[PDB]
């Protein structure tokens, strides 16, 4: 199967120079790549990323580093950033919640933690924008069954609470 | 399938950088996109919209929102402007009437609006070019049975009126 | 079916800036567009014109008007010029006869007139190029029987009298 | 189907703006078009001629006028020059031997002449470059049997003689 | 078959000029070339290499030097550096380790040498950061059964040891 | 069958204006064309050539003189140089050894000239680099039988004598 690179490169654009932006730039372009061509197998997901980055024999992934589009961005994160100890997760998450959403922080944080709900939930409760948002979101998550459903229904509930107070993604008001 | 974006993007052009300008741009360029590539399933509608926007801007859709082009243009207007953005819908619909004319303004408004006849009708009634055009138009729209039937037969009724008074699209004299 | 827009737009070119020159240009480019890709159905013809003219909701066509190339050229005419009353056909037909020739003038004129022969025959005759051609053409038309077979055979007969006098499209002498 | 208008237009190049050059241009590019893509049915010949010439010149053909490349090259001659090709054959053939050399002029002069050998050979024989080429060339075209076999080998032999005397194809001295 | 060489030359770019920089350039560009198009047969690899260098006769491989990508790159190293290039391999590797770190050095180093584990491991024990990175790395490799196994599980182990100590790819402190 | 002129023409570039410089150019850029499209038959090779060179001075091959890429660069030389172009043939092989080295010049030479081992083998043995290379090459060439063998195993015997003296392409020490 011949991936159509000339089309995928009109959508996406040119990767940034400073290579600690490649992991975040590759999440914002994920939906648009799966528009031009429906990436299905781990194998294609590898091939498409290797082609888009190019002569970086550094950031070249494998069929193990690509089951979802989110395993991939963790594996480029830990190549361009380094491997953190658990007591440094808080600082990294605050970096992402600053540039992108609480929403981006949650998914990437859970990937870098081994899907540790207690830790990541605990850290993000410190960066939500305003006292009313914080208690609001907790009431919603407390009316669920187990800490498994709390994890599936977290992004859902944060977007609901944000609509009420009428905030955009980055916690600023519309 | 492969949505051939390089060629679709040659017809349309580059999407704008201001995210409060996308949902009009997606209404104007809809027939040109739907000309090049056929779109049946809501599935494919969502696939072209994401690719044509281009990721960098940060506005993306699901199959739920994309049942109909008009459905999907509305969703992004809400996501960029607020809920109940009735004041700005007004200013957007004004701006078009004063360059392209009352007919274009109707069509684009009923997209941004989510096909709210009652609302867009009201806003247009003010930018009509006459005291007489208004009362004549509204006398034909009253013999249509329902608000569904009025919304289908409005451009047809408006053009009769303009014809009889020798006005062009932009609502100035031909003669 | 995906329309090959990148090739149809190399054969054809960029449409004119002034939108009142679009109805004519699209007329005399149709043979090139039927070269690159054979448009059979109305549905396709609609799609190709929507993609060529591009982001310009306002000149967009339905697959109702786009039945034959000549039908869609008259439609785009009215959008860019504006509906006119019957007493002004005279000046519209004379205008086309002076840039384009009697063959084009006849088809568009007849199309804007619900295929009224008596009137469009009558006006054309007063712009033909000289006393020879008028009388020669009138004889060929009057060996015919139905006045319907006198309107299906008009262009065929006119092109033939122009060959034996050796005139171009417009009615200049080819030498 | 879609004819490869991309590839055929790479080889052929842009048509000349002056419309009395077109018929000889098409005549001399005909064989190259057949090289990239084999033209078979008359239908296809019309489709390629029309899509090459390109609308803004305004000379189009029907399927009837394109039985063979020679009927096509005749028709555009009569529309652009106004006289038949055989009215002045000795001046068109001289005009190509001054600008593409004898070899082109023969192949093209047999198109325009309707494959008359005993004439086109007689005209070319007068414009060959040198007294010694004439005699050499004739020697070889006398070993062949039929005036048909001569007409299929004439460019073989002529290119043999130019080699021995060491001339290029325009007819000048290689050294 | 038909290779897409236009696309494969956009991804890779334009090869360097000094031909002692070609072997390495082709080693960094293998995973992207094998992304675009899945090179399978040794024949295809040969075609794709001989196209990209595109007129540099001298570095032209046959299908006997082209089982895997690393065999081809080794060939071009010998044709530009000589037979036992064991000071130059030295200086290539030192340069890569200073600018990109030990893991991106081992991968390229092992391609150039033709997968000579015993020689490239040698060169890198000198460029590791600490007396204590060296010792730790070596212990885990000594647990593996044979030389082939160690070459597989080398970058793996290096990364584990760096993690513990608290270094990053380029071999500096993240604490 | 379609000949994809548009793609082949981007790989190769544009043929030069002087019709004397066309034969060497069609000899350099032969494997690049043999990359894009797989030429297989006389007929196809003849169509690809006439399409690339379309619109010069009656340089138009047939299926007879296109059995090999060599046959077609020979015949193009003669039509642009003359029936026996010896003096000129000498000057171009000498022009290539100065700038690119011996092997380039022997391979392009026995294209332009028609695989006459006994001419090019005479203009090359004057620019072999040293006294030691000459002697070494000959003992290998004279162990080969016939002469066809000594014209096809020449490059094989040259690249061995340059490995064991550590000479580069151009003929300097590495």
């Amino acid at each position: 199967t011949v991936i159509p690179i000339q089309h995928i490169r009109s959508v996406t654009g040119e990767p940034p120079r400073n290579p600690r932006e490649i992991p975040i730039w590759l999440g914002r372009n994920a939906p648009a790549i799966d528009g031009v061509f429906p990436v299905t197998t781990p194998d294609l997901r590898c091939r498409i990323i290797n082609a888009i980055l190019g002569g970086n024999i550094g950031l070249s992934l494998t069929p193990g580093d690509c089951l979802t589009w989110d395993s991939a961005v963790a594996t480029l994160f830990i190549r361009t950033h380094g491997t953190f100890p658990m007591h440094q997760l808080g600082n990294v998450i605050k970096g992402i919640v600053d540039q992108e959403g609480v929403a981006t922080a949650y998914t990437l944080g859970m990937m870098l933690s081994g899907q540790n709900y207690q830790l990541v939930s605990g850290i993000i409760r410190g960066y939500l924008p305003g006292q009313a948002v914080v208690t609001a979101l907790q009431q919603r998550l407390d009316q669920e069954i187990d800490d498994q459903t709390r994890a599936e229904t977290f992004i859902q509930h944060l977007n609901a609470v944000y609509e009420i107070l009428g905030l955009n993604a980055r916690g600023q008001s519309i």
